[PDB]
């Protein structure tokens, strides 16, 4: 009957927005603040906030928008109702180690400029070349982005902080960083993705490759040299070879195009390791399920053109260049280490 | 395990935007036009979408989208994807009666007007007397809607769309009008509750009752005297009174002066109806929970001086005013009847 489904479906929207504030406003970590596995009313998170001070009010407005997280069981309920963190809410409190969490992910996931192209997601289905993005602000994403800095940060800030977690997954399943001379990261931005793996294994020579334009400003790392080049005409010579997240970027054409120009200067014995989130035939309301979708919702949003991948098609894409034996590794909850060996 | 909070958290924003675009391709009527267990596939769908026969690509992207709501269940699933309609689905296909959805009011939920609003929710915590509406738009929510068709549409088509569902509810449970003469609907807009009552109820004689500017239009309906005023002065003399989603609208002193007036044009025997989504006295991921939390969210967004209220508030009011009976009746997933006795 409706009055379930008004429920069900009418939440849909309302909880995002409602942890998107809460993200905005810290609660999470002033929470943890307070101590271990601990419980707090509204009218305390609120006395530890600078611009509430002025707003009575504060207090009230605050218990409503966590009332929601907590239903939501994002949040941890006791009774004045008592707040307190949840597992897949502790990720929200950034380390006092770094500062890491997975909040600048998620506040750039449901970032205004992001959601604005959602809300023309039913353009890539009418219309033929149609960017949603494009539908929705009227300039392709890397001119918008050139101009508008905020965007911008929210784009680097997140897909970086993502990276990290990323990378501490990789560092404690896959062994295949030890015996390796020479790792040749493929379009690897500015080098941080390598320079965070020679670090862990010095028994590496570190070679980022990426455009001119991006190589320029990239920091200079211990064991990471730079080389500035267009990974579709010619990749640099290397033994070893990284790709994490850049076929998702691109469709088969050029993927293989790419992969390639890889196969040619690497050596006999030797492989390109891609580093992604593979999509299972099997979706289920399975995290390996949900780590796929998000980014093909975000690559139709953003790029129309990429496109998430079963290990299935990583294989047929990995082969027709000219590999064989491709080893996938589960690393989480989806992301794989699809392994391309000459 | 951060890998595994970045589905939970991140799936969030994106099965919103993919059901929008999914009923704006008007996904769940075309499923359904195949027929009743019916199991169809995209490429088909794409067929029946007369705006999608010159985007080749078509099928291939409302694929991408339809495997998001397969995973979350608002679609069905088989092996090529095969989705068909389910009991959520299914309040998402225009009935054979009347054309009756959850769509419309799912659409006003999630407009963008409204989302808009919600990314300023974080304004109610601090700026005082901040309406995010107003943050995100520069007019209030009716000087916008009076230069904004668009808007003021998407908005009367779901409220409309709610209150059909919402009635036959009240109407399957509720003996109350089955022994009544007068029914006077205090702020009944143009009266299309209070037509809907004495249509299923004909012994009542109804009174509409709102303000000039709103009931200088109504229409006219048999059974239904309209009567032009200011709820807040002083309320016409009736039998009884109906408040459906008023009270909800205010502040508790402003509340009490409503039902105060109300008690004053009552005789001795009389009661004033109070039609509303009841706030738990604990919440959860129930129907009864997220139908209070839903609105008391949209009210921050939109009108922040309205709230949701626990039976106990609702009664706490009524004796304010100076009746002396509170019989909550329970209807549906929250949904009350709330009968104040003189």
């Amino acid at each position: 009957c409706y009055l379930s489904e008004t429920a069900n479906l009418g939440k849909l929207i309302c909880i995002p927005m409602a942890l998107r504030a809460a993200m905005e406003l810290n609660v999470f970590q002033l929470i943890s603040k307070f101590g271990t596995d601990a419980k707090v009313s509204a009218s305390e998170i609120a006395s530890k906030m600078p611009n509430a001070k002025n707003n009575p009010e504060a207090a009230m407005y605050l218990d409503r928008i966590l009332r929601l997280l907590g239903a939501s069981s994002i949040l941890s309920v006791s009774t004045e109702k008592l707040y307190g963190l949840t597992n897949s809410s502790c990720c929200l409190v950034p380390r006092q180690e770094d500062g890491v969490s997975l909040v600048e992910e998620l506040l750039f996931t449901s970032d205004k400029v992001v959601v604005d192209s959602f809300f023309k997601l039913k353009c890539v289905v009418e219309e033929k070349d149609s960017v949603p993005f494009e539908v929705a602000h009227g300039a392709k994403i890397f001119e918008y982005a050139a101009t508008e800095p905020r965007m911008n940060q929210v784009f680097n800030d997140g897909m970086a902080v993502f990276s990290i977690v990323v990378f501490e997954a990789v560092f404690r399943v896959y062994d295949g960083f030890l015996d390796m001379k020479e790792l040749l990261d493929v379009g690897g931005g500015i080098g941080t993705s390598v320079s965070k793996i020679v670090a862990k294994y010095p028994l590496i020579r570190g070679v980022n490759f990426d455009l001119p334009h991006v190589i320029s400003v990239a920091p200079q790392y211990p064991g990471v040299e730079h080389v500035a080049g267009d990974m579709f005409e010619e990749v640099p010579k290397g033994q070893n070879m990284l790709l994490k997240w850049v076929l998702h970027d691109w469709g088969d054409e050029r993927c293989v195009k790419l992969l390639k120009n890889c196969w040619n200067s690497l050596p006999v014995g030797g492989k390109v390791l891609i580093i992604e989130f593979v999509l299972p035939n099997e979706l289920g309301n399975n995290a390996e399920s949900f780590n796929a979708l998000i980014p093909d919702l975000l690559l139709m949003a953003l790029n129309p053109g990429g496109k998430e991948r079963t290990i299935s098609e990583y294989d047929d894409l990995g082969k027709a260049a000219g590999f064989i034996k491709t080893i996938p590794i589960p690393i989480s909850n989806g992301l794989h280490v699809i392994e391309f060996h000459k």
